[PDB]
């Protein structure tokens, strides 16, 4: 029972503002009805998060797309009357009684090099995210938790095997020449914009924040950016088998000693409700000169595999749209199958 009336007064003011804002089209404004507001405004999670710790960013930033964040893992349940319709809306059909499948990275030998002669795919990447069991998310973390959590992660990164071993760089104390190198690599992150700041998601900066890469720079992690961990495997060319296998290996090593926050209904729990489920985004940068000239066909084929196409002479970033309701294996399989099909069509034009 949230009993802090000064919190409730800020919520009331924020709700009135939301209601009065006719230009606002956030999912928060859409789905925080008076009935739901009144049901949730007096609730709190065990780690002490209130409704304000969920909604404050969308109340301050009326131009938010979604406008809510999870302050801890429990908030998805405590405030399910708001999270559930927003999840349904954003993920395009994931109802309150729907359930995300159990994790399955699947058969790593299903995956192939989708472009063995290096004719199309410039690079391949697979990214996932995790929250660590026992810790709140960015809106509630204290400086001491950021530190203690970073220590715990660093210790596991230090025991990676030969394929994954590398260098951890704290943001605290980072020199200018190192920062520029990491910028050149596209490996640096920095403090978040107004949407994150209003969520109290960059507090105690840069305590607990850091970057890891393996020696060959085919594996990258961010510690305490928008989730506890962001884990990315990448390389030039089209060897999805190698990229995905490296990601699965790394996650398994971390998890040996650090449990993750996973929910039976929603999958892996994240700070932003847009990144639930598998958390996986598999992508290729690919050059398809002939399909470039028939964008309608490129989009039609992509859509059959639930892939998204974004332009960057026919260079595209092609990535999986789906996060909820499928396994990690399925997600990466549909990417593989869709890129193989696009390449077959390109060759046929």
């Amino acid at each position: 029972t949230m009993v802090d009336q000064a919190v409730m007064d800020k919520l009331d003011a924020g709700f009135k503002k939301l209601q009065a804002a006719n230009e606002c089209h956030s999912l928060l404004k859409k789905h925080l009805t008076k009935d739901i507001y009144d049901q949730l405004k007096c609730k709190k999670t065990d780690m002490g998060a209130t409704l304000l710790d969920v909604v404050q960013s969308g109340m301050e930033n009326l131009d938010s797309g979604v406008g809510i964040y999870a302050p801890d893992a429990q908030a998805y349940k405590t405030f399910s009357a708001l999270f559930d319709p927003i999840i349904d809306d954003y993920h395009k059909g994931f109802k309150p009684t729907d359930k995300h499948p159990k994790t399955d990275f699947g058969d790593l030998n299903y995956f192939v090099n989708v472009d063995p002669k290096n004719e199309y795919v410039i690079s391949t990447r697979v990214r996932c995210g995790r929250s660590l069991q026992g810790y709140p998310f960015n809106p509630m973390l204290t400086e001491a938790q950021y530190k203690e959590m970073e220590d715990k992660v660093k210790a596991q990164l230090a025991t990676f095997d030969g394929e994954l071993k590398g260098t951890y760089y704290p943001l605290l104390g980072m020199d200018k020449a190192t920062q520029q190198k990491l910028i050149d690599d596209h490996f640096l992150f920095k403090e978040g914009d107004r949407f994150l700041q209003a969520a109290n998601a960059c507090r105690y900066w840069p305590v607990g924040r850091g970057i890891f890469h393996n020696d060959k720079k085919t594996f990258l992690m961010w510690v305490n950016e928008e989730d506890h961990l962001r884990i990315i495997s990448m390389q030039k060319g089209g060897d999805l088998k190698e990229v995905y296998g490296r990601l699965v290996k790394a996650v398994q090593h971390i998890e040996k000693k650090i449990p993750f926050s996973r929910d039976d209904r929603l999958g892996f729990l994240t700070f932003c409700p847009t990144n639930l489920g598998t958390t996986i985004r598999a992508s290729v940068h690919i050059k398809l000169p002939k399909l470039a000239a028939d964008r309608k066909k490129l989009e039609e084929v992509a859509a059959r595999y639930n892939l998204q196409v974004r332009g960057t002479g026919g260079v595209y970033d092609i990535s999986n749209k789906r996060r909820m309701g499928l396994t990690e294996f399925q997600a990466v399989k549909e990417m593989q199958d869709g890129i193989l099909e696009l390449i077959k069509i390109e060759k046929s034009l």
